[PDB]
């Protein structure tokens, strides 16, 4: 699709069989989702936002659908105020910024 | 241009007679620049996200050139870790997300 930016670029994602709303974010290096259960082992990570850094759980090779596009990759889980699809998965689904 | 997302989508901007590098951020409602002087009136604002909130100065009707494209809008100035071009000015340069 071509998504303009007059409103937030929110899409539906599916992860763990569940539908969630998330933001397509070219300013995010990684994907971070609100607290949920994911399979496997996780690794520690810090990410930085407008107000400072938070600790998150890094899950690798997680199956996730983004606006109907299937992806498999790293998902961070933690106390983010909004679900964010970052560049690691935007790149995988072929997204570019155009002007 | 068409910007892929393997790396951060950083571009050069001109604001307040100064050149800066800034992040094209579809996940940002607002444009936030590191501390600098701008002409005219301003009012305080709090913006919060990952990591919490920061206090900024809101300047309205500020012209910015973004990767050679002129726009005008509100610019927030404060202790952001990164200069961010948000949706309020991305729409004005006709930026879209495409996949
Ligand atoms: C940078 C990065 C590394 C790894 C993983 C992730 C998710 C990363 O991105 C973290 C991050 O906060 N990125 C921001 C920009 C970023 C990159 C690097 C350092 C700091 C910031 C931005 O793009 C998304 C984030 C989303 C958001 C979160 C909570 C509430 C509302 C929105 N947006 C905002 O904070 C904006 C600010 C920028 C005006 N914002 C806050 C006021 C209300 N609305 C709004 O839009
Ligand atoms: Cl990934
Ligand atoms: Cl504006
Ligand atoms: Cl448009
Ligand atoms: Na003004």
């Amino acid at each position: 699709p071509q998504i303009t930016l007059w409103k937030r670029p929110l899409v539906t994602i599916k992860i763990g069989g569940q539908l969630k709303e998330a933001l397509l974010d070219t300013g995010a290096d990684d994907t971070v989702i609100e607290e949920m259960s994911l399979p496997g082992r996780w690794k520690p990570k810090m990410i930085g936002g407008i107000g400072g850094f938070i600790k998150v759980r890094q899950y690798d090779q997680i199956i996730i659908e983004i606006a109907g596009h299937k992806a498999i990759g790293t998902v961070l889980v933690g106390p983010t105020p909004v679900n964010i699809i970052g560049r690691n998965l935007l790149t995988q689904i072929g997204a570019t910024l155009n002007f």
